[PDB]
């Protein structure tokens, strides 16, 4: 239970394997360790594979089945849908640039516009946390000049989620696709 500062991305991954060795998740400890890793671009360049038209999801580690650790690459103006996290934990740490996170409440079953609950700017090396009990969110790189890179941890791993239509609250099931795995492009 003794949290040391991760010296490198590899060290962080080793620490995460220790923190997820059991059946439950100490959220504050995981967030603290992710926050404490100082982004070093040389260590994650292998995973930072961008696409011109949308953000990419790049698998880094499968956590011995306990978590998916992935790097997301956001071109200028790239953003996500409003989405949930499939009854799992989601941690989001900025490795480069800034992302805007907008929080939404779960919609009522009547068709209505989803109104933002709040928003914040996540800055380099900050780590955010979300789960379905907190709400829904959208993540966006609103920069016109700076690509963003973020490090995401999902526990347990999940490969589907729901996207929500901001005008109605209607949801559709979406399959999560990986742009690359362990540095290898996976078309
Ligand atoms: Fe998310």
């Amino acid at each position: 239970t003794e949290l040391l500062k991760p010296r490198t991305l590899a060290d962080l991954i080793r620490i995460l394997h220790e923190l997820f060795a059991g059946d439950e998740v100490n959220v504050e400890e995981v967030q603290a360790v992710l926050e404490a890793y100082e982004s070093n671009p040389a260590e994650w360049a292998l995973y930072a594979k961008f696409d011109q038209y949308r953000y990419t999801r790049n698998l880094v580690d499968q956590g011995n089945g306990k978590f998916n650790l992935m790097i997301l690459c956001w071109g200028e103006g790239h953003g996500s849908s409003i989405h949930d996290h499939t009854d799992s934990h989601c941690f989001l740490k900025l490795l480069q640039g800034n992302l805007k996170e907008t929080l939404f409440d779960w919609p009522d079953k009547k068709s209505n516009e989803m109104i933002k609950k709040s928003e914040r700017t996540l800055r380099e090396n900050q780590c955010a946390y979300i789960n379905d009990s907190i709400g829904l969110h959208r993540v966006e790189n609103v920069s016109h000049t700076e690509p963003a890179v973020s490090l995401h941890l999902h526990s347990p791993p999940f490969d589907t989620c729901h996207a929500f239509d901001q005008r109605t609250g209607h949801k559709n099931k979406v399959t999560m696709t990986f742009h690359s795995k362990f540095g290898i492009r996976t078309p």
